[PDB]
């Protein structure tokens, strides 16, 4: 019950590389020969069983395998006995056909008679692939293109766990990774000319690509855009990949090659954000297509039981206004440090106000919503943050307690022009 590597269709036969073909693709792989029926290679003319010429490949997987050069192993006899052989488990192509031998508690088990056996092994190249896996899984993994001021180290340190494990083309894209990383697990490689730390007891696994298959939870792609073909096409076989990319720039001829997987794979470009923190963009994230990255701090969101002044004053109708309070609608443009968002009367807020009103403010953004209308429309959590606040000339601490000028304890954040002169004093 081996099934073909191109499509799904039952596989008797195999290719020199390791890939199991129907009788179908038996005369599409011009990569390496497959051995037919006839006991010769497909498309070889060696009997008038194999004259019919081999076609053009029929999957990228044969576009691929052009750079995969095929070395042909050496011929050993395969001495058999009861089942038993002295040979390493594996495929083999023998007079009689291509067997298996297994490892087992007798001894390495073969399906032929007594014999010696002229024989030449499979070649590992396609054995763990199967293109019908890859197709399925490379529709279930996200291709993250990074921006141009590549964040994508901050991304990912967000995104890790202790069970994941992030594939890495070269030994200094791995050392780069560990680095990135504090604590995390590998082996490292022989031969290396790095100086490689020790590895970690607990964090994500970092393997090399040439490795292949490490089974784990969440698997990513490191470098993605510089990583062997056929080694991608090895993970996709058995796992779905969050692959990790810079932004796209038009290259001249020759100067983009990328496993063609990218191409078809779901993607998702990064915008960096220097306006709000990464909790005001998760809350905004459903009104745009790309994913929003935030490079600067968290902003503040304080629920406040009764009605406050602090920064500039925002609520959805005219009606509403007191002293310097502006209209939602009116705020489209500006910028703040401090936003009040004022929601005295029900039914108030659409998205596109709230939408407008949240992304005004640059550090906190206190809000009276006395009738709960903002959770229809929004999530947006209470998120504090241990820094002392000035705004137009008071000064709210890290607990929102107006504090005195001077009441010195955590740092100081206001992007404001005219507020930052004054805090001199
Ligand atoms: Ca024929
Ligand atoms: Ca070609
Ligand atoms: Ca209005
Ligand atoms: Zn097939
Ligand atoms: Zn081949
Ligand atoms: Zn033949």
């Amino acid at each position: 019950s081996r099934m073909c590597g191109y499509c799904g269709a039952p596989a008797p036969y195999a290719t020199a590389c390791g890939l199991d073909v129907c009788v179908y693709h038996t005369h599409f792989h011009q990569h390496c020969p497959v051995i037919i029926w006839c006991g010769h290679p497909a498309g070889s003319g060696s009997c008038s069983e194999c004259e019919p010429p081999l076609g053009k490949g029929t999957s990228p997987l044969d576009e691929v395998l052009e750079q995969v050069p095929y070395k042909p192993p050496r011929t050993v006899i395969m001495h058999v006995e009861q089942g038993l052989t002295p040979l390493d488990p594996g495929r083999y192509q023998t007079r009689r056909g291509l067997v298996s031998v297994r490892r087992g508690i007798r001894g390495n088990e073969v399906d032929l008679p007594d014999g010696d056996y002229a024989s030449t092994a499979l070649l590992p190249t396609c054995k763990e692939i199967n293109m019908v896996a890859v197709a399925s899984n490379v529709l279930r993994s996200r291709f993250i293109i990074g921006p141009p001021g590549a964040g994508k180290t901050h991304w990912l340190l967000q995104q890790v766990q202790d069970g994941d494990v992030i594939y890495t083309p070269t030994h200094q894209t791995m050392l780069d990774m560990i680095r990135a990383l504090g604590t995390c697990r590998f082996n490292v490689p022989a031969g290396t000319t790095l100086q490689f730390p020790a590895p970690s007891r607990t964090g994500p696994w970092v393997r090399i690509l040439a490795g292949g298959w490490c089974p784990g939870k969440n698997s990513f792609l490191d470098e993605a855009a510089y990583c062997n073909h056929l080694d991608v096409l090895r993970l996709l076989s058995k796992t779905t990949l969050t692959c990790l990319g810079d932004f796209k720039q038009l290259h001249p001829v020759g100067f983009d090659s990328h496993c063609y997987v990218f191409d078809i794979m779901p993607q998702t470009q990064l915008k960096t954000i220097w306006r709000f923190g990464q909790n005001i963009c998760d809350a905004i994230q459903p009104d745009y297509r790309d994913k929003l990255m935030s490079m600067v701090n968290t902003t503040r969101v304080t629920y406040v039981e009764k009605p406050v002044r602090y920064g500039q004053v925002l609520t959805p109708y005219h009606r509403d206004r007191e002293d310097s309070a502006i209209t939602i609608d009116s705020s489209q443009g500006a910028t703040f440090d401090v936003v009040t968002l004022h929601l005295p009367t029900k039914d108030s807020l659409n998205r596109q106000r709230a939408l407008v009103a949240i992304t005004r403010a640059r550090h906190a953004i206190f809000v009276y919503d006395p009738h709960r209308q903002l959770q229809s429309v929004f999530d947006l959590p209470a998120k504090g943050t241990p820094v002392n606040l000035a705004v137009h000339r008071n000064n709210r601490e890290i607990t929102v307690a107006q504090a005195l000028g001077n009441g010195d304890k955590f740092r100081a954040t206001d992007k404001r022009v005219v507020d930052s002169l004054r805090a001199i004093c």
